[PDB]
């Protein structure tokens, strides 16, 4: 069984064997550093006859009695220096520093609308479909990207996302719309209807998740609010990895992250990716105020926005080590690129989404593309139409190529009216041209993102083929 430096297990909690021999000793009063001089008298590791209580962590507790140590009174978390192997899983990531803290007692916050909802995810298999990715939403359940489809929470890696300020968790809470207890309940019916698996300890009851731990404050609108009462800092306000294959995600986070100020390195041309696009969400306010925001995007812009929060520097080149290299596309489901805004979430599932490709038209797929975007929020539209037709947008999401390009029909008609003044007959051609090619379906979803770029901002083969036909009238 592993403990810390200071005798305490993977939980943060104290041991119940090393609570009985301090006991034993009459040392259960006594300050920390008095309590493990004797334990080391004791011989430390092996002071047990039952157990070789092996120390895998080091870390740094206030001096309180080790019966009141509790994961509230951790200061720094790493690995133990002399440990030569894997660590086990521990409450918290390594190399991380640890903060601490109805809701007016714990954020200055004048109404509940002023809370963000935390970003948690959790690694693991989505039933619908087979795949494993990182899966968005609490310590409940959470939701596949892929599919859009909701999953019960299993063991596995699981992250919190940058910590916004005022941090809450707002979780459905049964007591509530359960119309015989109903909101004004006590503490106790809460935590027994709610149903999910608390840790419960004398001091309450808590849950550890993500490099947090959070605690109940109370509820709100039929919603139960947690916040993360004590939370991991590992560079840049990111909570870490916790959890089966933490330690190399860590080692990737920790490489990136921990800095003074996080290189943001744009490699080649600057194009509004996923990763640049969710970036740049993390710092508006709603998904209405990002849709402005992005009208009009540069690199010019981006970086001036980035920096302005103060933890970034943006620059652009060839790629860098030990600096967040964006440029090659890389997966946006990841502890990086865990935002917890609004718009981030909205984008997040934007270009995440997959479609059921069987023999369908494009005519037909558009307009399963649609229904998904409308579900996932009103401004999705609004949105996707301003990255494209506002800036330089980029992606191979089969969902937004499909919305995009089914336009394609109603684009070229606008298109060869702005060029030759109106809609000729002799054009129907070009019109009958597309409407043939989707019948092609996905195989021409590509195609047709190249001709709608060519006309949106006005050459691949796709588009000297088009063009050549145009020309010919
Ligand atoms: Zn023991
Ligand atoms: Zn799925
Ligand atoms: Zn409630």
């Amino acid at each position: 069984r592993y403990v810390d430096n200071n005798f305490c297990g993977p939980d943060g909690y104290p041991l119940e064997c090393i609570k009985d021999l301090l006991a034993r000793a009459g040392k259960a009063s006594c300050t920390l550093s008095e309590q493990l001089d004797f334990i080391d008298t004791k011989r430390g590791v092996y002071c047990c006859r039952e157990h070789e209580h092996e120390i895998a962590w080091y870390t740094e507790r206030s001096e309180k009695s080790y019966e009141l140590q509790t994961p509230f009174e951790i200061k720094l978390a790493k690995k133990f220096d002399t440990f030569n192997g894997e660590c086990p899983n521990f409450v918290f990531p390594l190399n991380s520093i640890i903060k601490t803290i109805r809701i007016r007692s714990v954020y200055p916050v004048a109404s509940p609308n002023e809370c963000n909802q935390m970003c948690l995810s959790t690694l693991m298999k989505c039933d619908h479909c087979g795949e494993t990715s990182w899966q968005t939403g609490d310590f409940v359940k959470a939701t596949c990207e892929f599919c859009g489809t909701e999953n019960l929470t299993k063991e596995g890696a699981t992250t919190c996302g940058y910590l916004p300020q005022n941090a809450v968790v707002k979780i459905y809470c049964p007591a509530c719309h359960n119309s015989e207890v109903g909101p004004e309940h006590s503490l106790a019916e809460y935590h027994n209807e709610s149903g999910l698996k608390t840790i419960l300890r004398k001091g309450g009851r808590t849950i550890a998740f993500g490099g947090c731990v959070f605690s109940y404050v109370g509820c709100h609108n039929k919603c139960a609010y947690w916040v993360p009462r004590a939370s991991a800092n590992i560079g840049c306000n990111h909570t870490g990895v916790v959890g089966e294959g933490s330690e190399g995600l860590n080692d990737n986070l920790l490489e990136i992250l921990q800095k003074e100020k996080v290189n943001i390195n744009i490699v080649g041309d600057f194009k509004l990716n996923e990763e640049i696009a969710i970036i740049l969400a993390s710092f508006s306010a709603s998904t209405s105020a990002f849709v402005e925001t992005v009208k009009g995007l540069d690199y010019k812009a981006f970086k001036q926005i980035v920096e302005s929060c103060g933890n970034f520097k943006v620059t652009k080149g060839k790629a860098k080590k030990g600096a967040w290299n964006i440029g090659e596309q890389k997966s946006i489901l990841s502890p990086l690129y865990a935002f917890a805004s609004e718009a981030a979430r909205v984008v997040r599932s934007i270009f995440s989404r997959t479609l059921e490709t069987a023999q369908n038209s494009v005519r037909v797929l558009q307009k399963a593309a649609i229904t998904i975007l409308d579900g996932i929020s009103q401004y999705s539209l609004r949105l996707i139409d301003a990255m494209m037709f506002t800036s330089d947008l980029a992606t191979n999401n089969l969902v937004v190529m499909a919305y995009i390009t089914g336009g394609v029909v109603q684009l070229t008609s606008q298109w060869l009216t702005n060029i030759f003044g109106t809609v000729y007959e002799k054009l129907k051609p070009v019109l009958d041209w597309l409407e043939e090619k989707f019948k092609e379906g996905v195989e021409f979803l590509r195609d047709g993102w190249e001709i709608v770029k060519f006309i949106s901002t006005c050459i691949k083969e796709s588009v000297q083929t088009f063009f050549k036909l145009v020309n010919k009238f």
